[PDB]
């Protein structure tokens, strides 16, 4: 928000305005990453992206402590080499490599189309990486009808999202991603669940306006009470959070899951990818900005 609207106080006492990307920005299928940009806590134009700028916006700007990105930032550099094909340093040459599908960017998102998602023909691909509010509402209509939301609730979601995509994807396409997805479920968890109950952070529940809001709007759901976390969260609460989404008995189970769905999953692990092998072309849409309505500067 504007630096004088004091929205962010005391939480951030440092916010910079919504701007909505331009057609020439770049933007990820992140939609923290995207509203970091959108409010130029990191490059409005999503180019040239340093670890410690990313580790600074975060932590000043989302509640995240440095412990939940060491991750994120090893593969998103590792997905820079594979994609441009020569290493990046610690400048990330833009986001929207971060689409590039099988890699950091994963099949049966919650609010992305997979890559070759309802394709007629096997070497056609669709925009994985843009916010799709038909694919969001998938996610949301598993809690239709609540404003807050549990680990088992979120099992229940992305098990939808995986039978969905098992389904939908070209045959042979779909690849199932538990550990990188759930780490981001413990994201979601991490940013969004309500603080402003007493057991938060043994038990949290997730806001579903909140999460809404942020996922649509690519901004920050101030207005509806939301504020960074504080302490900012760390690791140990996301891979718990992670674990306790899947640990989470299953009352409703959906056809057409893959093998194992149900269960533990896996540490998500840093990438590799073989020198030999060529990266998928990345989708070339212009960046997603909502317009349903349109976003004001304190929004
Ligand atoms: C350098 C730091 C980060 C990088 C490089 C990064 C990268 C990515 C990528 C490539 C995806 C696409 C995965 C997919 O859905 O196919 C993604 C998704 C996602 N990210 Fe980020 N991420 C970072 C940090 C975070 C943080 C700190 C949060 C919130 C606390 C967050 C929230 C999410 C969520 C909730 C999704 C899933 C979106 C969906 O399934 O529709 N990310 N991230
Ligand atoms: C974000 O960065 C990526 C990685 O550099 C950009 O994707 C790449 O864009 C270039 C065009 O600038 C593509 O190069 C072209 O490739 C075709 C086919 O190989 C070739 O015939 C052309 O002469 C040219 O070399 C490249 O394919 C593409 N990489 C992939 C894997 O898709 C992306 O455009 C950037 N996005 C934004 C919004 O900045
Ligand atoms: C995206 O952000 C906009 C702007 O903040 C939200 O629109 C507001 O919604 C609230 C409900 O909490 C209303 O009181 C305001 O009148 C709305 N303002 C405008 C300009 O319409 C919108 O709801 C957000 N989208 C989601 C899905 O959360
Ligand atoms: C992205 O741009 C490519 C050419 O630059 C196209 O060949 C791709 O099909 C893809 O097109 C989609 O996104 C662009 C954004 O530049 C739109 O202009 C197209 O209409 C399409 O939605
Ligand atoms: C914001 O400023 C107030 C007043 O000086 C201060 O009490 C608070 O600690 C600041 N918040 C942060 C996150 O630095
Ligand atoms: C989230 O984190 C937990 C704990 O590491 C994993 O088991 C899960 O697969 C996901 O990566
Ligand atoms: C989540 O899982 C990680 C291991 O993946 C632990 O290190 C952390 O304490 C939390 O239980
Ligand atoms: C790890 O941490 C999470 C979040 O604090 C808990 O909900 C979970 O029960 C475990 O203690
Ligand atoms: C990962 O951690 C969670 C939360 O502590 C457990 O519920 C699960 O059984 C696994 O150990
Ligand atoms: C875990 O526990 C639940 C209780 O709701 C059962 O429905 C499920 O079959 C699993 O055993
Ligand atoms: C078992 O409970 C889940 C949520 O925990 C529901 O989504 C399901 O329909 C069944 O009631
Ligand atoms: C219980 O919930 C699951 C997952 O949302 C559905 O696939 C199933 O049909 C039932 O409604
Ligand atoms: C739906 O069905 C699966 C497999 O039969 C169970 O694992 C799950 O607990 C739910 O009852
Ligand atoms: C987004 O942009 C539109 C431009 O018409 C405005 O109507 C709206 O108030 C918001 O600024
Ligand atoms: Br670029
Ligand atoms: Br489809
Ligand atoms: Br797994
Ligand atoms: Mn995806």
């Amino acid at each position: 928000q504007e630096p004088g609207s004091g929205i962010g106080y005391p939480y951030d006492n440092n916010t910079l305005p919504y701007v909505a990307p331009g057609p020439t920005d770049s933007r990820a299928p992140c939609p923290a990453l995207n509203a970091l940009a959108n409010h130029g806590y990191i490059p409005h134009d999503g180019r040239a992206i340093s670890r410690e700028t990313l580790q600074n916006a975060f932590l000043n700007h989302m509640g995240i402590a440095n412990s939940v990105i060491e991750l994120a930032l090893t593969n998103a550099f590792v997905v820079c080499e594979y994609v441009t094909g020569s290493d990046c340093g610690d400048s990330l040459v833009n986001l929207t490599l971060l689409a590039e599908p099988h890699a950091f960017e994963h099949d049966h998102s919650f609010s992305r189309k997979d890559y070759k998602q309802g394709v007629a023909n096997s070497n056609d691909f669709i925009d994985n990486r843009n916010f799709d509010a038909e694919t969001f509402q998938t996610s949301l209509d598993v809690v239709a009808g609540k404003t807050h939301f549990d680990y088992a609730d979120m099992n229940e979601i992305r098990l939808q999202r995986e039978s969905l995509s098992n389904e939908l994807d070209f045959p042979g396409w779909f690849t199932e991603s538990k550990p990188i997805q759930n780490v981001e479920s413990g994201f979601i968890f991490a940013l969004v669940s309500d603080f402003n109950l007493p057991d938060n952070d043994e038990n949290p529940l997730v806001r579903i306006d909140w999460w809404k809001y942020w996922f649509t709007n690519e901004s920050f759901p101030y207005h509806l009470g939301w504020h960074p976390p504080s302490p900012a969260r760390e690791i140990e609460f996301v891979t718990s959070a992670s674990s306790a989404v899947l640990a989470a008995s299953v009352t409703s189970t959906p056809s057409s899951l893959p093998s194992g769905a149900i269960g533990p999953g896996a540490e998500a692990v840093p990438l590799s990818f073989a020198s030999t092998m060529t990266p998928f072309l990345l989708a070339t849409n212009a960046p997603y900005y909502a317009q349903d309505p349109t976003l004001g500067p304190n929004d």
